[PDB]
């Protein structure tokens, strides 16, 4: 029994995660990256700014835009999380 | 080494570094949880799994603020760079 147990609770676990790693691959297509640069073109230019610099960061740095679409990754697995919590209730 | 080019270089990171913090306030999260409203909900994120996430979820804000944090500081250092022109 205690092992059969262990083991439904593994399935579920396992089926949670899918559930969550499927949900994170549908949200991730709803914000590209060129959100996040209209965010800065839009807010940043007022703090000192320029276009060329958001310009640079967003379309020529290549580790900014790793760190950006790993960031994007994160948020998105993680309102994943919180959205099967939420049918789980 | 001279003391005008040591005290440059000193003054051009304390100026790079007071950008970053004048862009840090330009980006509350509350502009990020919008875009997640606007742009998620579609993909079956729900208002209040978003809202559980920015307002409920510690690590979620505070890896939030990191990020923020590091795109502004990456944004000043190139924008100082860019005055060097």
């Amino acid at each position: 029994r205690l092992e059969a147990q262990s083991w439904a609770r593994h399935y579920q676990q396992l089926a949670r995660e899918e559930k969550e790693a499927e949900l994170a691959d549908d949200m991730e297509k709803g914000i590209p990256q060129h959100l996040f640069e209209s965010l800065c073109i839009d807010h940043l230019q007022r703090h000192g700014a320029s276009k060329k610099s958001i310009t640079r960061a967003f379309d020529d740095d290549v580790e900014f835009q790793e760190r950006m679409a790993e960031h994007i990754r994160y948020m998105v697995e993680t309102i994943a999380h919180h959205q099967v919590d939420i049918d789980s209730e």
